[PDB]
């Protein structure tokens, strides 16, 4: 596989991790990655995005806001086995990098007084494990677990400037594809 260059393409679902309430929506995406085989182990994966429209709300005032984000991932693999076989698990370890834009309160949000809301990037450790099943020397299945530290603030106007929120998105995504080899 040394050499090898693929790409999977599929769906990347994120579960942010429990940010009255103040919680985040899961929202899915069309994920695709881009991995270069470094030595039939050891490869670079790139996992990028559509993006990812997420709503905030109270349980009390229901969804009040909501937020879109890019978290593309750089990742150091190791894929365990052989290139010969058909059957690769493997772990990965890299950093994210998260870009929060076109953020904004509701109707009801304003009608409660928020306004002018914003969400510096981040940037943070991430991890994965996922399988990758070679069918022929150019297709594979694949599933995808990952895990990456996305802590962010939000900025904001109720009434006047209680704007200094923290929110921990530490987000875990799954992602379930199929992808193409290019030898
Ligand atoms: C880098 C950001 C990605 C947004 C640009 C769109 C990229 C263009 O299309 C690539 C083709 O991917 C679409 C295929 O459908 C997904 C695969 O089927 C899933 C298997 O379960
Ligand atoms: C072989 C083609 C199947 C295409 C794969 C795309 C996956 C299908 O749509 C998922 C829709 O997104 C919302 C679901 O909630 C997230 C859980 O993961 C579901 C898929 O296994
Ligand atoms: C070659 C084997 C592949 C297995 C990878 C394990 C390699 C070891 O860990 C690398 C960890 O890299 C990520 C660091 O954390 C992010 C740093 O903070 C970012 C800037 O603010
Ligand atoms: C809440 C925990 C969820 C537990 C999920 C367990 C998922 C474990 O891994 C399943 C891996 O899938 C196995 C593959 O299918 C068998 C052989 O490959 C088929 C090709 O013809
Ligand atoms: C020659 C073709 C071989 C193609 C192999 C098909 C293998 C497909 O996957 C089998 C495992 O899928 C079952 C599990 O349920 C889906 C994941 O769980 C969803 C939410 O976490
Ligand atoms: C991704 C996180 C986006 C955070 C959005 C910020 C929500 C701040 C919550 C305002 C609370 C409103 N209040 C007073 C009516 O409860």
């Amino acid at each position: 596989e040394a050499g090898e260059f693929f790409m999977r393409a599929g769906s990347a679902t994120v579960r942010p991790t429990e940010g009255g309430g103040f919680s985040v929506t899961n929202n899915t995406q069309l994920g695709l990655t881009f991995t270069y085989m470094a030595t039939d182990n050891i490869g670079v994966e790139l996992l990028a995005a559509t993006p990812f429209r997420h709503k905030i709300g109270t349980r009390a005032t229901g969804d009040i806001a909501t937020v879109h984000h890019l978290p593309p991932t750089l990742m150091a693999q190791w894929y365990f086995g052989d290139a010969s076989s058909k059957f690769r698990p493997y772990v990965g370890a890299g950093i994210n990098y998260t870009t929060f834009f076109d953020n904004g309160f509701n109707d009801h949000g304003k009608e409660a007084g928020l306004s002018d809301l914003s969400l510096k990037d981040s940037w943070g450790a991430a991890g994965q494990v996922g399988v990758d099943y070679l069918i022929n020397r150019d297709w594979l299945v694949n599933m995808s677990v990952w895990y990456m530290d996305i802590d962010t603030t939000a900025n904001y106007k109720l009434g006047g400037a209680q704007q200094h929120d923290s929110v921990r998105l530490d987000p875990w995504v799954f992602m379930f594809s199929a992808g193409y080899r290019f030898h």
